[PDB]
């Protein structure tokens, strides 16, 4: 029975290397991840790869690996797939933990924007986190933490961590990490995938995809919200996108709107995380 070695990104930067059978589908390389890492609760994450273009696609657990990855290198990433809106409901500590490294991720590479005010707040419970009490004993004057809190670090945001963490004293990690929910979770952008689209006049787009439903930034001005329960189907055609609008009461008929994405593949990867997300947010 031939094996191919996977190697996993896993959200603390570290890399797992593991074997699966050539013909495995997703899902046996995901539970064998999931329970490297003691993670129960594994409907909130997935796997992804990087395709010719370096294009991040989801690993459908479902399908058979070497017909996603194709002609690419067994190589992925750990990543939470569905952002929960509310993680103080989450059963587990451990499941909270995993999601505070995607959303630090999140921060650092600039996908979560942020205020001063909040990347500082946020950064102070990761360290209360990681390192528990403040201590004057490591942080001089001129301290300059080994945490990444932002996509571009100042002395000035320096400081303001090591103020509000000076203000955390006996908090516990996981009481640190459920603070840095709490406050993640109100951002605008919070568990927001953005796909780059055409409107119907080829005007320049973003879609968002989030548990409350399809956003579509048109300028800084508009911003159109379709929840979930107002989308009645999704479908994509060649390089278009299309979602079928309900009728609101005493209207005859539901309304189309159609998006020109980049590509075929473009097109198809944003209507599989649309159902996607219209199904787990439909259970949740
Ligand atoms: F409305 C727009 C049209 C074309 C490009 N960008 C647009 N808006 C910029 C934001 C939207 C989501 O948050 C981060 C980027």
């Amino acid at each position: 029975p031939k094996s191919m070695q996977c190697k996993v990104i896993l959200l603390d930067g570290s890399e797992y290397t593991c074997d699966v059978e050539k013909r495995s589908r997703g899902q046996v390389l995901f539970d064998k991840v999931c329970e490297h890492l003691n993670l129960l609760e594994k409907d909130y994450f997935g796997l992804t790869y990087r395709d010719a273009e370096n294009q991040k696609n989801w690993l459908d657990p479902a399908k058979e690996i070497k017909k996603q990855v194709r002609s690419g290198a067994w190589h992925f990433s750990f990543n939470v797939k569905f952002y929960p809106p509310d993680p103080a409901q989450l059963s587990e500590d451990i499941t909270r933990y995993y999601l505070c490294l995607q959303l630090r991720d999140d921060i650092v590479s600039g996908r979560l924007p942020c205020s001063f005010v909040t990347l500082a707040l946020l950064g102070s419970y990761t360290v209360q986190s990681e390192l528990g009490d403040y201590d004057p004993d490591e942080c001089g004057s001129d301290y300059i933490s080994e945490f990444r809190f932002a996509p571009n670090h100042t002395k000035e945001l320096e400081d303001k961590v090591i103020e509000l963490h000076k203000s955390h004293r006996g908090m516990t990690p996981a009481e640190a990490e459920m603070h840095f929910l709490e406050n993640a979770k109100k951002l605008s952008m919070y568990g927001v995938d953005l796909h780059h689209a055409k409107d119907s006049e080829g005007v320049e787009i973003m879609l968002g995809v989030c548990a409350s439903g399809l956003l579509i930034y048109r300028d800084r001005l508009r911003i159109n919200r379709f929840a979930w329960p107002k989308v009645l189907k999704i479908s994509y055609k060649r390089n278009n996108f299309y979602i079928k609008i309900r009728p609101g009461e005493f209207e005859q008929f539901e309304s189309t709107i159609g998006f020109k994405l980049p590509n075929h593949r473009a097109a198809k990867r944003l209507w599989k995380v649309c159902v996607e997300h219209h199904t787990f947010f439909r259970l949740l």
